[PDB]
């Protein structure tokens, strides 16, 4: 027979290499004994109007991983294009450009890169991409309002 245990393998395989080379402003890890749920936690990063907040995710990575991407999802209220409310995260390895040849870290990395470099021509959040594009400086500034608001 078989032991289905492939996807767990990788997840595994995943988690130690995060431990051996963690992205910089990222913790990650399983909730409890359930490999499947993970929590993270990111620090705003230093060159971001984010610099000092802590920020929350939830991942979720599917039965057949590395085949279909994990779900991540903010937990912690944050100004960005591409982060509603719900904690929804617009970015394509999330969705169509999704390898299995990616892993937990390259996607923590790329949400570090989103919160540099928004991408405001695929929002989420259509007045902070607005914001954005028109004036940099109050986005900036409302964005380290919102940090200190809900993230520290």
């Amino acid at each position: 027979h078989h032991m289905n245990s492939m996807a767990l393998k990788r997840i595994h395989k995943e988690l130690n290499d995060l431990a051996r080379d963690p992205p910089a402003q990222c913790s990650a890890g399983p909730v409890g004994d359930d490999m499947f749920h993970w929590q993270a936690t990111i620090m705003g990063p230093n060159d971001s109007p984010y610099q000092g907040g802590v920020f929350f995710l939830t991942i979720h990575f599917p039965t057949d991983y590395p085949f279909k991407p994990p779900k991540v999802a903010f937990t912690t209220r944050i100004y960005h294009p591409n982060i509603n409310s719900n904690g929804s995260i617009c970015l394509d390895i999330l969705r169509s450009q999704w390898s299995p040849a990616l892993t937990i870290s390259k996607v923590l990395l790329s949400i570090c890169s989103l919160l540099c470099d928004p991408n405001p021509d695929d929002p989420l959040v259509p007045e902070i991409a607005r914001i954005y594009q028109t004036d940099r400086e109050k986005y900036n500034r409302i964005a380290r309002e919102w940090t200190q608001k809900y993230a520290m």
